[PDB]
């Protein structure tokens, strides 16, 4: 069933579009969130194991996604290795820090051996063109369709050297809004410029950011 960010299909309505999307409205750990107060805790360090891989880029009406057919881009935290299935973008950002909304957000989506989801998010400030993201922008399908990018791609370079993060539990930010998703949101911002935001949006069709969901009982660790 169709869903989106304007009209009757918009997030306020995802629950009612079908039986499967019901959690979108009745969830109590829904993403995104606005990150206000936090608990200072001694979090486990992220280990990054990203390397050049043969990737392919997809526009599906909703977002611009880079998919990894072959495993071997992984991420280790507290003993468990999480495999990157894909990364993708939202303009503007979905999550917020202290009321604040970022020009763009990227979500690196992993599963461990046990099919336990983990999203790693990177927020982008407005600034200089993003040189590392040009490879992907330069062949971004501006209407629905999957090309297959011919230069290996190093997600390595989209992650910062400084890897402090907010930690909470949540959900898919797109239907069916499944919960039980680990969220790790990176304190070091990257950057994109005006041209890049508008181009992603041009292509996707609209702003693609679900509204911030109430934390409820959840604590964000910092
Ligand atoms: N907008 S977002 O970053 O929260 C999303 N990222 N991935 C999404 N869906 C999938 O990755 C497929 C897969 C299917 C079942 C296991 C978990 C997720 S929504
Ligand atoms: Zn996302």
């Amino acid at each position: 069933t169709h869903w989106g960010y304007t009209g009757h299909d918009s997030p306020e309505s995802w629950g009612n579009l079908s039986e499967e999307f019901r959690l979108c409205s009745t969830g109590k750990n829904q993403s995104p969130v606005n990150i206000t107060e936090t608990v200072s805790g001694k979090l486990p360090a992220i280990k990054v194991n990203y390397k050049p891989s043969m990737v392919d880029v997809e526009n599906n009406g909703h977002t611009i996604q880079v998919n990894y057919p072959e495993g071997g881009n992984t991420l280790t935290v507290n003993g468990r290795t999480y495999t990157l299935k894909q990364f993708h973008f939202h303009v503007p950002s979905e999550n917020q820090i202290k009321g604040r909304t970022f020009p763009m957000e990227a979500h690196f989506v992993h599963l461990d051996e046990n099919k336990q989801p983990l999203v790693l998010a990177v927020l982008y400030e407005a600034g200089k063109t993003n040189g590392r993201l040009s490879s992907i922008w330069n062949v971004m399908p501006m209407t629905a369709g999957k090309v297959k990018l011919n230069q290996p791609f190093d997600a390595s370079t989209l992650l910062p050297k400084r890897l402090k993060y907010y930690r909470f539990a949540g959900s898919l930010t797109t239907p069916p809004c499944t919960e039980g998703v680990s969220w790790l949101v990176l304190k070091t911002y990257d950057h994109i410029d005006q041209a890049q935001a508008e181009k992603f949006t041009r292509a996707v069709g609209s702003e693609n950011n679900r509204p911030v969901q109430p934390l409820n009982a959840r604590v964000v660790i910092e």
